[PDB]
């Protein structure tokens, strides 16, 4: 109901991200000062599955969805995992990632340039599949199909993490960058509709009151 034709929905957002500077501040819509707050909370939220316990999550390989120039790949994933794959729809950001990442960018194993609605991660490949601030660009059915494909790419004890914006009441339409913001209910329905289990749900604090609410979901 909030998407009249899907072809124009994707084509408008892809054009939007072509004209965005490959800087950290451009990845977050002009909020690059919160990158340190985000990464550190994502670091804590990720130890829940990395520390000792019954079902320890591996550290062999990870997949960053959205990624951009590698803001999360550089600060969060590359320190913790041996190899990291990146996937994005904007080729410019992946090219600029080779510079932004630096010496450690040599451990980035693959750069995929295509949309999540068309991306199929290899099975039995990743210990962590990080999906941050990008789900608002997919349709409700493509997001469920994508999460269904990610489940088959997880290694034993692997997890899927979704950290994106959540609306307070209703679906908020942002035609500035061609994205939809959803509430916790529709997201959890889509998550459950892919056959995934809720393992943890945490809300990011220490955030400006102008941006949306941000929640993290741990799935497998
Ligand atoms: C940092 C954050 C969370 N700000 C925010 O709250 O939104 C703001 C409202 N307005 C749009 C996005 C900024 C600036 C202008 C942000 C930046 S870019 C982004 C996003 C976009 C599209 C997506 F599909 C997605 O998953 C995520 N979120
Ligand atoms: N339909 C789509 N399929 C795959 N990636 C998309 C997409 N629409 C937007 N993106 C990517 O999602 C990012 C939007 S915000 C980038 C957030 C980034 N993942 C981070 O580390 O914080 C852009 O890099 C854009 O190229």
């Amino acid at each position: 109901e909030v998407i009249e034709d899907e072809k124009q929905f994707y084509s408008k957002a892809k054009t939007y991200w072509k004209q965005i500077p490959p800087t950290v501040d451009g990845m977050l819509g002009g909020y690059g000062h919160i990158s340190s707050i985000d990464i550190n909370s994502s670091r804590k939220f990720l130890q829940r599955f990395l520390r000792e316990g019954p079902n320890k999550t591996g550290t062999s390989c990870a997949l960053d969805c959205g990624a951009g120039i590698g803001r999360i790949t550089k600060r969060l994933l590359l320190p913790l995992f041996r190899e990291v794959d990146m996937v994005d729809i904007t080729e410019d950001f992946l090219v600029q990632a080779k510079t932004y990442l630096g010496e450690e960018g040599k451990r980035v194993r693959n750069y995929f340039c295509c949309g999540l609605q068309d991306f199929t991660p290899e099975p039995d490949s990743y210990d962590v599949i990080w999906i941050q601030w990008v789900i608002g660009h997919l349709t409700d059915q493509h997001l469920a199909e994508f999460l269904r494909r990610c489940k088959g790419s997880l290694r034993p004890n692997g997890i899927i993490v979704i950290k994106d914006n959540m609306a307070q009441e209703g679906v908020i339409l942002d035609d500035v960058d061609s994205s939809v913001c959803r509430d916790l209910d529709v997201v959890r329905r889509i998550i459950c509709s892919a056959g995934l289990s809720l393992l943890a749900e945490e809300r990011q604090e220490n955030l400006p009151d102008e941006i949306y609410h941000v929640y993290s979901f741990a799935l497998r």
